[PDB]
């Protein structure tokens, strides 16, 4: 699935994102844009054998269990196929938990790439939250 930009603020709103460990939600929403697009079903392998999973591009060897990925922990306790859901439950739970392993948003390469202090209210415009 395909979020709208503020169809996805307001679901991870729902789930407690804003302002979590810090982080507004538009944090939240420009690394999910720039992780994903706001597509759940993105992947994305990785020279290392590992791969990054749905809306926050989780990782296979530290995150989740794909089964196919070397020396891989599944800290999140769950199947990489369950963060490709239309749900993003799954994803935004493991995200924090990944958010908090010391690291804060830095554990996102995009985030700290393109929205890192930047005026990240300006990815909430428009939203009736």
């Amino acid at each position: 699935k395909v979020f709208g930009r503020c169809e996805l603020a307001a679901a991870m709103k729902r789930h407690g994102l804003d302002n979590y460990r810090g982080y507004s939600l538009g944090n939240w929403v420009c690394a999910a844009k720039f992780e994903s697009n706001f597509n759940t079903q993105a992947t994305n392998r990785n020279t290392d054998g590992s791969t990054d999973y749905g809306i926050l591009q989780i990782n296979s060897r530290w995150w989740c269990n794909d089964g196919r990925t070397p020396g891989s922990r599944n800290l999140c306790n769950i199947p990489c196929s369950a963060l490709l859901s239309s749900d993003i439950t799954a994803s935004v739970n493991c995200a924090k938990k990944i958010v908090s392993d010391g690291n804060g948003m830095n554990a996102w390469v995009a985030w700290r790439n393109r929205c890192k202090g930047t005026d990240v209210q300006a990815w909430i415009r428009g939203c009736r939250l």
